[PDB]
């Protein structure tokens, strides 16, 4: 098992439903066509996964105000945190490329915006961290995650064609899912 | 001589810093290479504004539950309000390309995100429509703003190494703006 991986069997069900989804797809223009080419990237990016992981950890890594958030009290990164987290990180990148985008999905979208939030941070590792991610932020990381996929998209010899198809599915999806997680962050009513 | 177009006139000064500008354009890995290759798509896309406008509110056109934030309460669009934001978004492109991410950038910021919001919807233009706009949806729009940019940045016959900057850069920008517009949405402290 991976610890704290919660998939299918989380506590609540998603304030936000199916056909909220299909509205929500359709403002990030993601169709059957990114389906296809998000599953098509998940057999690319698949075996990258450690690169994948000290690229994305790294960026985290090299600014104070980012890796702040997985910090104990005195400043210094939690390394108990830091690897529990990224198994977690590492079975997304899976996830996004083969899950069905279905009601269980819906939930984990749900889950995974509340362990950023308040709510629920700190609690599925059981660490003393900081309390809060502040959804600027949050936001911002729809960026690097496209940034940090990209050249691994285009390792396996793919056309510059068929890797933007992969990029730009990739690119929806993932912010598909930062809208999601907005959800425990806004003012209610307001989302 | 654009109506509602208040820049460097806002009644509120923006609640985020020159500070915080710089560790978010750290989170969105904007530099002095984005600085040049934003200016750059503005040169490229000034006198394309006509049609790009005409592609992006095509694109809110054509979805029912997006077109519904330009609506009258009786269900029908309200074309003056939707002309009258067409102007301030026409100039929205040249002031992401133009302006110095400044004090009076973020204050303007600041506004465009309480516009969107209920705290301003509406009063700009004093029209009657839709109170909010739900904020999964200005998340979401981070995806088509850089679709909509991306073939015209191509269209002055810069190389395509420099297209691709150019449209990074604009990615980047649009994803900063969006994680300022969220202030007046999230639960305050959680920003
Ligand atoms: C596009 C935005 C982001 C994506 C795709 C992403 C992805 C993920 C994933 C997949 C997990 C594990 C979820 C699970 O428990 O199964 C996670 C957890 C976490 N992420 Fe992110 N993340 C994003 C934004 C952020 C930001 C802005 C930070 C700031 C450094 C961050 C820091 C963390 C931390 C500290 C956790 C553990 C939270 C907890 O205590 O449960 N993430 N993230
Ligand atoms: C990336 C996200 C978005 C961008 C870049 C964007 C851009 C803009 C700009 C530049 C303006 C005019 C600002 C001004 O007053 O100077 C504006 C206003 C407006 N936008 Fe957006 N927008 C986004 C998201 C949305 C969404 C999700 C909707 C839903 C259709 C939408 C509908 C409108 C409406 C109705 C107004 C007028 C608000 C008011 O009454 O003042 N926008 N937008
Ligand atoms: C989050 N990593
Ligand atoms: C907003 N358009």
């Amino acid at each position: 098992k991976i610890p704290g991986y919660t998939y299918g069997e989380t506590e609540n069900r998603a304030p936000f439903n199916l056909e909220d989804l299909k509205l929500l797809k359709e403002a990030v223009m993601f169709t059957a066509e990114d389906e296809e080419y998000i599953q098509k990237a998940g057999e690319v990016l698949e075996d990258q996964v450690e690169e994948i992981l000290d690229t994305w950890y790294g960026f985290v890594g090299s600014h104070p105000h980012l890796l702040y958030y997985f910090t104990s009290p005195d400043g210094t990164p939690n390394e108990k945190y830091l690897a529990a987290v990224r198994k977690r990180f590492s079975r997304w990148i899976l996830d996004t490329s083969n899950r069905s985008y279905d009601q269980a999905w819906l939930d984990y979208q749900y889950e995974i915006g509340l362990r950023h939030h308040r709510t629920k941070k700190n609690q599925t590792d059981n660490v003393e961290s900081v309390p809060n991610i502040g959804y600027r932020y949050a936001v911002a990381f729809i960026y690097p995650i496209t940034a940090t996929m990209k050249p691994f998209l285009a390792r396996k010899g793919h056309t510059p064609e068929e890797v933007e198809k992969m990029y730009q599915a990739w690119f929806k999806a993932t912010t598909l899912q930062v809208a999601l997680w907005s959800y425990p962050y806004v003012k209610y009513g307001d989302f």
